[PDB]
């Protein structure tokens, strides 16, 4: 079989013409940025679900299934807060020079991108408050993703939307990974992991997320799958002692998940909806009112559903049905994929100590 | 501090005020049952959130934040799928004979009973195909319901809407659980457990939801913290047995969430939706095209979200907000006790072997 394994790098650009740009701002009281997943030429079939309740969003009226654009080019995942969606002007600015946007005249040069964007508070924690992303910072990081290659890997950690991210006062940061299924379809998530609540069993100093990897996928980063009772007790004192810190010195996860298999509108939003379950496997508490949590799903629609001759294996609902079954694969997949960035989030992060905040990362607390 | 630990009997009813009602049939050909919820008089602050793909439901609408009739009397899960949907015609038929529903008219005996109601899919698994639940079933549950004493114990197990029910193969069924909040409020939970999905890892038979178990609540049930790989080997052979006997012979998890902290309708349909990810933390896959997953939330009113008395550890969104900062606690919660309860509902069930099905539960394969 070649499924239940990653794509070649376990990241979004597994799905094949899909593009990542990161751009940030660090040093001199800055500690943010924007992440920009642009899709292939022609654009993605595209659908949201929001589901924390304190969401900064923009533009997501337009992904409703109802309505009358139905595939995009570009969502922007930012920093700043409601302030940082001014990052998505730049994206648009960028888009509509190179004529990829909505026709809405005779002329091809006449477009209109919709360009959704979801934020994450990371205000003043490179200790500047009005430090947060703006147009130009947008523009750079689609430009950033313009100029990747096909298949790219992706980088992870303190980059893009990532750089100011904080999970559950340890380092959080940009996290990817991806699966194969066994129609050969891809299914992939990029995460950036800012959430309120914790991505740590605090029993035992696990990450909740560990248990849905794959076989090795986390062995490049070097963590005991045993930790020591005396460990997690050190590493409570230390991250208790840097929230305090963080709290003198000052005196919601983001993600889009990404199939090559052909979804309508409807199934890209079950699919942002089933991806949120994953979610909630790898951090908890989560979609809190503190929280803004959104996921994108974009389908760039290469592969059929279904292939041509199904077998007696072939995935069917209450044992009959061949579309729904295929479906399920790929929701459960969407699931997967983003409880395993997430972990990779938090083990690619490297601690932070400005004067906004001391944020260690997990592996230094861990490894 | 008084949070962070089970309610007098760690189920729905330590909610004060609030009635179970179980009614089913099992033998010459059935195996379903209707478990009804009913408020105290007066009714609950109610809404609803359908997250699953397969849903079967009545009445949802009128849960809407926006819409007429804010507190209902009694919620309605049932076996049967869209045909048991047919046992809250009994329930509001019931409510109307009580004097119990929405006035419509200037005497006190005028009233329409708002009955929401969702089914699981359980058809033929007593023998008989057409053995569905039906107005009398509903009407019985919600008679027992209301003979019941305030703070019951909550019956668990194959019993009303559980009698029926199979999560990943092993037999489910109904489970509750219970926490108190630092303010004294209490969130708990009922779930009838039918999961296309399951509550075991396949890698090694521990139930997902176990590590959100409070210390001790499970110690009753007598089985281990750590499966032996011979234990798990066979577990995992007999169910498959099974599995295939049930095939052979034939030719969703359904919730309530409640608290006595007073909220509005939208912060119930919040609190519906974050239990949620409480279901998704228990049982993977889940919200499938195969599941109609629903959680109703209910409120009694019976105490302010906030007390008088703010401590100055009281919880405080952004450091700053009292009010959501209390309401997050209750979303946090609401989640946690639908894990628990869906732990509970696979270690209470006992299986079954019926013309109509094979399915053991998890204590008979792993205890």
């Amino acid at each position: 079989g070649i499924g239940g394994v990653p794509g070649p790098h376990n990241g979004l650009t597994d799905v094949p013409g899909v593009r990542v740009g990161h751009a940030g701002r660090t040093g001199d009281g800055w500690l943010t940025g924007v992440t920009v997943v642009l899709a292939p030429p022609g654009g993605a079939v595209a659908a949201v679900d929001v589901r924390g309740g304190g969401p900064g969003t923009r533009e997501t009226d337009a992904l409703d299934p109802r309505n009358l654009v139905q595939t995009i080019d570009a969502v922007v995942l930012t920093g700043g807060s409601a302030f940082g969606l001014d990052a998505a002007g730049g994206v648009a600015a960028w888009l509509e020079e190179q004529g990829r946007g909505f026709p809405v005249g005779a002329d091809p040069s006449q477009v209109v991108p919709v360009v959704p964007a979801a934020a994450l508070f990371d205000l003043g924690r490179g200790g500047t408050w009005r430090a947060r992303p703006d147009a130009a910072l947008g523009r750079a990081a689609v430009e950033a993703a313009a100029a990747r290659p096909e298949g790219d890997p992706v980088e992870q950690g303190g980059v893009g939307a990532g750089t100011g991210a904080v999970v559950g006062g340890l380092k959080g940061g940009i996290g990817t990974a991806s699966v194969v299924l066994d129609s050969g379809a891809t299914v992939a998530a990029l995460a950036a992991v800012n959430a309120a609540g914790s991505a740590v069993d605090p029993a035992t100093g696990v990450l909740y997320g560990a248990r849905t990897g794959l076989p090795g996928e986390f062995a490049g980063y070097g963590v005991p799958d045993a930790i020591g009772a005396d460990t997690h007790a050190r590493a409570r004192a230390r991250l208790a002692e840097a929230a305090e810190e963080t709290a003198r010195r000052r005196a919601t996860t983001l993600a889009v998940v990404a199939t090559d298999a052909t979804l309508t509108r409807a199934q890209a939003q079950k699919l942002a909806g089933t991806a949120h379950d994953g979610l909630a496997r790898a951090v908890r508490p989560v979609h809190l009112l503190s929280d803004g949590d959104t996921v994108f799903a974009l389908s760039t629609g290469r592969r059929p559903l279904l292939p041509d001759r199904p077998d007696a294996t072939a995935a069917r609902a209450f044992g009959v049905h061949l579309e729904a079954g295929a479906l399920n694969e790929v929701l459960a997949a969407g699931a997967d994929v983003l409880t395993r960035a997430v972990v990779h989030a938090v083990l690619a992060a490297t601690g932070v100590d400005t004067p906004g905040g001391v944020h260690p990362s997990y592996r230094e607390l861990y490894a």
